[PDB]
C-alpha cells in the first residue's frame, strides 16, 4: 500500500511531502529529511515561492547519492494567471529552471480559474477560464514527457466530468481537501469510477494555518482511535485516507513530524473503528473565498464547488 497506480501506469508515492508554507530557508531540509527517511513524493507550486530552495535540496540528495531521480516523484501546479495555451509551456518551465529537473511526474491546473498573466488575484484581472484550450496546452506537455502525468486541483465532480468527455489524455489526479473532517465521498465514487486517483491536500486539516478553521486533529472519534491503536492524531487522519485509496500530502519542517507522516504502512485502521467516521462533523475548511465574487464564474460557494 506504498504507493497506487494512475491512469498513466505510473505509480505515485502514498505520502508525499507538502511546501505550501515552508519558507525556503527551511523547505530545503525538510525535503532533504523527508527522503532521507522515505519520502519518494514531494508537492510544490510556483505560487508557493519556495521552488528554487526545493531544487537546491533534491540537487543536494542526488550529488549525495541518497536517490536518483526516477526514485522521486516531483508535482507542481500552473497558476491562475498562466491558463492561456501559449502561457502554459513557459509556467512549467519556470517551474522546471527553478526546481533544475527535466520533467515533472505530475503537473496541476492549480484552480478551474483565471487571471491575465502577471496579475494579481483581484476582480479587475479576472478572465473567464477555457480550460479545455488550457488542458488542450498541458496535453502538449504530457505527449513530450515533461510532464509525466498531467491533472486538475479543486474540481468538483461536475468540473472533471466536463473535463474527461473533451481530453484526449484524462486527468490522471484530482487533487483536493480531504481529511476525517471534509470526506468528499461523492468525488471519491467519481475518481474511482473514471479512474482518476483523488490526491488528500490539507490531510491534517491544515491546523497551522490561521485563516482556515481547522481542528481535525482535536475531533473526539480521531483522538479515541489514536489511543485505543496506540498511534498519534495525525498517523490515524493520515491512514483513512491511505485506506480510502488517496495519496495523502503532509506538510511538516520538523523531522520527527515528517517521519512520523510517513509511519502509516505497517498498521491498519479496524472496520468497526473506520465505521466510527461518519460520526464526525464535514465543513470545507478552505472554501475558494478567493475567487467567488460578483465578477467572478463562481458568484457563490456552491457556484465553484458544483453543490459540494
Ligand atoms: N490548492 C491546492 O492544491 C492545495 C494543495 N495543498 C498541498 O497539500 C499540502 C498539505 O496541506 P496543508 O494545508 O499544508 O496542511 P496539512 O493538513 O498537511 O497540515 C500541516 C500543518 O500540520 C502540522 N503537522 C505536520 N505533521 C504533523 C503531525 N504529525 N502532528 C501534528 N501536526 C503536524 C504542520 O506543522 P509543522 O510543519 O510544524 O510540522 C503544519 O502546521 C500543502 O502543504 C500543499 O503541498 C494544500 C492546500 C491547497
Amino acid at each position: 500500500a506504498r504507493h497506487f497506480v494512475l491512469n498513466t501506469g505510473a505509480k505515485i508515492p502514498s505520502v508525499g511531502l507538502g511546501t505550501w508554507q515552508s519558507d525556503p530557508g527551511v523547505v530545503g531540509d525538510a525535503v532533504y529529511a523527508a527522503v532521507k527517511a522515505g519520502y519518494r513524493h514531494i508537492d510544490c507550486a510556483r505560487v508557493y515561492g519556495n521552488e528554487k530552495e526545493i531544487g537546491l535540496a533534491l540537487k543536494k540528495l542526488f550529488e549525495e547519492g541518497v536517490v536518483k531521480r526516477e526514485d522521486l516523484f516531483i508535482t507542481s501546479k500552473l497558476w491562475n494567471d498562466h491558463h492561456a495555451p501559449e502561457d502554459v509551456p513557459e509556467a512549467l518551465n519556470e517551474s522546471l529552471k527553478d526546481l533544475q529537473l527535466d520533467y515533472l511526474d505530475l503537473y496541476l491546473i492549480h484552480w478551474p480559474f483565471r487571471v491575465k498573466k502577471g496579475t494579481n488575484t483581484s476582480p479587475e484581472n479576472f478572465i473567464t477560464p477555457d480550460i479545455p484550450a488550457t488542458w488542450g496546452a498541458m496535453e502538449k506537455l504530457y505527449d513530450a514527457g515533461k510532464a509525466r502525468a498531467i491533472g486538475v486541483s479543486n474540481f468538483s465532480s461536475k468540473k472533471l466530468g466536463d473535463l474527461l468527455a473533451v481530453a484526449r489524455v484524462p486527468p490522471a489526479v484530482d487533487q483536493v481537501e480531504c481529511h476525517p473532517g471534509w470526506q468528499q465521498t461523492k468525488l471519491h465514487n467519481f475518481c474511482q469510477s473514471t479512474g482518476v486517483h483523488l490526491s488528500a491536500y490539507s490531510p491534517l486539516g491544515s491546523p497551522g494555518t490561521t485563516w482556515m478553521n481547522g481542528n481535525v486533529l482535536k475531533e473526539p472519534v480521531i483522538i479515541s482511535i489514536a489511543e485505543k491503536l496506540g498511534k498519534t492524531p495525525a498517523q490515524v487522519a493520515l491512514r483513512w485516507n491511505i485506506q480510502m485509496g488517496h495519496s495523502v500530502l503532509p506538510k511538516s519542517t520538523n523531522e520527527e513530524r515528517i517521519k512520523q507522516n510517513l509511519d502509516v504502512y505497517d498498521w491498519s485502521i479496524p472496520d468497526d473503528l473506520l465505521a466510527k467516521f461518519s460520526e464526525i462533523k464535514q465543513a470545507r475548511l478552505l472554501r475558494g473565498n478567493f475567487i467567488v465574487n460578483p465578477q467572478s464564474v463562481y458568484k457563490t460557494h456552491e457556484e465553484l464547488w458544483d453543490g459540494e
